[PDB]
């Protein structure tokens, strides 16, 4: 029982811009279920998520979605 090395999935934090777009902009689903999105990913902030169930469930897909800051 040790906890080795294994990666995790960070909570999603929520989201609110105005200086640049007015609500999302460009799409506004959730990676996960894809009903309606107002979070992000509190690591790469690049990947929408609605609840903490969602990101577990899609985090084996995330895996190559993260770490990479915007390319
Ligand atoms: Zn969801
Ligand atoms: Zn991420």
């Amino acid at each position: 029982g040790s906890a080795s090395s294994q990666v995790v999935m960070p909570p999603l934090v929520r989201g609110a811009q105005q200086k640049n777009g007015r609500g999302s902009d460009s799409s506004e689903s959730c990676w996960n279920c894809g009903r309606k999105a107002s979070e992000t990913c509190s690591g790469c902030n690049a990947a929408r998520y609605c609840g903490s169930f969602c990101q577990h469930r899609d985090w084996e897909k995330h895996h190559h979605v993260c770490g990479q800051s915007l390319q």
